[PDB]
């Protein structure tokens, strides 16, 4: 069958923000017909390129009833746990992902680069071994989303 859900756009809200602020995404999509089963959205923070074990599922949203037509919703998730981020990966560029599954199958993955940078010159010039997350600013590169679609069984 044809893809029954088509994501139209994601707006990154509160985009330059302190590291400890929650993520906020305003997501619009279309359903070509009433879906009987649930859509599950997730936000996944890539703690390190070292390994997927440093991935953090920040939150999941499950919608039981699906109606046909255009949709908008706002997806908010708490910031990642800095205790689980390797020291060498915290300051710099990482990735945050938005995924959606239907009947348990991921059909779309929207990835953004995330640039975490210090706000004080002293910290930028002499970064501590353990990063000071209270002084880190998160900038999501909202203009350059990377979209991957997956074929799933929509019936």
């Amino acid at each position: 069958s044809m893809a029954k859900v088509q994501v139209n756009n994601v707006v990154v809200l509160d985009n330059p923000s302190p590291f400890y602020n929650p993520f906020q995404f305003e997501i619009t999509f279309e359903c070509i017909e009433d879906l009987s089963e649930d859509l599950e959205w997730k936000i996944i923070y890539v703690g390190s390129a070292e390994s997927e074990e440093y991935d953090q599922v920040l939150d999941s949203v499950l919608v039981g009833p699906v109606p046909a037509g255009r949709h908008m919703f706002v997806f908010q998730a708490d910031a990642p746990n800095p205790g689980l981020i390797p020291d060498a990966d915290a300051v710099g560029v990482t990735v945050v992902l938005i995924t959606c599954t239907y009947r348990g199958q991921e059909f779309i993955r929207v990835g953004y680069y995330v640039n975490n940078e210090y706000t004080e010159t002293e910290l930028r010039e002499n970064p501590p071994v353990k990063p000071d997350f209270s002084k880190l600013q998160r900038n999501i590169l909202a203009s350059n989303p990377r979209v991957t679609r997956f074929h799933i069984n929509w019936e």
